[PDB]
């Protein structure tokens, strides 16, 4: 039911956005169809885990409520919010695709339209909701945060001085955790009108920890999960990314090993990448990964309990989010 | 005084944005300085005619008022609004520079930050102004409009069917007129609290006409003004742009001339570009330019009078905007 509900609302948002262009922005059918296809290609394909998280938070607050004929209103709002994040994520992916000629002009334009669509859908569907101003401001701030996080990530090499766990955490927090973990949880709370009933501190902390757990797992999979299983080719080593593997390796490697790492990192050359993988393997980083992740897991599991004592319905949605991340 | 005032407020906005990053977004001095330099490079250099228009509208409404100790408040607000448009323009120019690798990653990131900065500066400087919500919504809608205009422009060739004056007007209106002419005039009215005292219809019409007059002049200069005088190399012919010259030529050229135009347009080849220039010259389009612009001038001069009979102070600022465009 959640996925079927989410797809049903997508059709509603899409029809609104496309008719608005036709009726108010003087768009020709050809461009309207081009935008329908582009919207489908960029917004549909994934697992929708950011969007579905909004539904799961709202669904937990209806079944485990702190109501009647207005249930379908909360679920609909959860779906528009879910699509705002999915469209913002779609916007970032297009931006990333430019980062790595009418095709370039169209990709840039798609990036701009996807972001503008998040505002358009909010302004229409939530037009007379009292939460509209707070929702717009939290969304925009998270978007700024992400772009700032993207700066810390893209310029993490200037070179190895910023390869620290505190800077890694700074990158994860700003680049990933705010829009991937904090925002879906917060949007599900906004639509349920249950925002001041939860400890934001514990939630922010949980979002940053789950973001950390997810990014650490993502960094490790990028290096060790083969392309057919991973879906794409792992490029963190070549790109000289400030990854969890790099910063953990640099704190436990010997001076010679660090010298060997510095001379081989950030190169497209097959043998240098293999030397890096060999160094990670030999420094028992896959073992350290298990312990770091299990220590994060202990911290996550402890904070969910603190949350459950004041906000039970919310803690069970933060538990399902965690289960998805943990597996 | 306007320019000195505008630069003084830029220093204030810049300091706010940069301190906000340092104190609230955990930014290191190195990146703060990098962003100061990028902000200066992208926002400072031009003639500031969009930004200054906001000041000139507010200045006309203080000297020709429909007040006392709150004069400096209106002028300050006019300067923050002026910088919002200058930053949005800076955002579009960066986006255009990508349209024609840490440099590409940084340009994309700069594009995102410049747009996010327009929201950040508005949310801070106008935090408890009652006009904040209306200002944010009008700004965002104009930004969407521009991206839609950029779609009509970039895909004007699909090929010659869209080379009509009504489509040219559609491109100009959405791509240029809304953010260049309508928005600065509207923002100067918002800060002066004189928005419902003016006929929006006549103003929209004037903005679209001045936008048309400016784009027609810009299109003609791109073709005939030499690179040392123009500042840059004219590429409209090569790019196969839906320019005023192209659409006017296609309505007055003979079937053979149109055939000759179609076989030569949209090519980088020096001889084909020269053939296009020769066709424009031989079809007396520089003569037609004078008559089209003078007919637009007659329409502009007539609408300013209608505006002056109800909103005199506003008409004199729309007159100065016009004088700048006309010369
Ligand atoms: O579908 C996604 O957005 C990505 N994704 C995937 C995936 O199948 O790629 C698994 C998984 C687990 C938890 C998530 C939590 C927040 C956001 C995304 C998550 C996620
Ligand atoms: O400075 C600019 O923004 C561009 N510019 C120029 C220039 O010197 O390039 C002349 C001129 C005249 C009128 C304008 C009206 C609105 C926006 C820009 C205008 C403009």
């Amino acid at each position: 039911m959640p996925m079927q509900m989410f797809m049903q609302v997508y059709d509603e948002i899409q029809m609104f956005l496309l008719e608005e262009l036709e009726l108010k922005f003087d768009m020709d059918p050809n461009r309207v169809r081009y935008l329908r296809k582009m919207m489908d290609t960029t917004c549909l394909g994934g697992k929708y885990n950011r969007g579905l998280t909004v539904i799961d938070v709202a669904e937990s607050l209806l079944s485990l409520s702190p109501d009647g004929a207005r249930r379908k209103r909360v679920l609909h709002d959860a779906c528009v919010c879910g699509w705002m994040i999915e469209f913002l994520q779609a916007h970032y992916l297009v931006e990333d695709d430019i980062m790595d000629d009418v095709t370039v002009q169209c990709a840039i334009n798609d990036g701009l339209l996807l972001k503008s669509w998040t505002h358009m859908m909010a302004m229409h569907f939530f037009a007379d909701r009292p939460f509209l101003q707070d929702l717009l401001c939290r969304f925009n701030r998270v978007d700024y945060t992400t772009a700032v996080g993207q700066l810390y990530d893209v310029t993490s090499m200037f070179d190895f001085a910023e390869f620290t766990l505190s800077n890694y955490k700074r990158i994860v927090k700003y680049k990933t955790a705010y829009y991937t973990y904090l925002l879906p949880l917060v949007m599900g709370l906004i639509v349920s009108e249950a925002l001041p009933t939860v400890d934001m501190g514990v939630t922010e902390e949980l979002a940053m920890l789950m973001g950390e757990y997810f990014q650490v797992q993502d960094d490790v999979m990028d290096c060790f999960t083969p392309p057919e299983r991973l879906g794409k080719v792992g490029t963190d080593i070549q790109d000289a990314k400030c990854s969890w593997l790099a910063v953990t390796f640099l704190a436990k490697a010997s001076s010679a090993q660090v010298a060997e790492f510095k001379a081989n990192y950030g190169s497209g050359d097959s043998e240098k990448v293999a030397t890096v993988r060999r160094l990670y393997e030999e420094a028992d980083l896959q073992g350290d990964y298990v312990a770091y992740e299990a220590a994060v897991a202990e911290q996550v599991k402890e904070l969910i309990e603190k949350l459950r004592l004041c906000s039970p319905g919310f803690a069970a949605s933060v538990e399902t989010l965690w289960g998805k991340t943990y597996k």
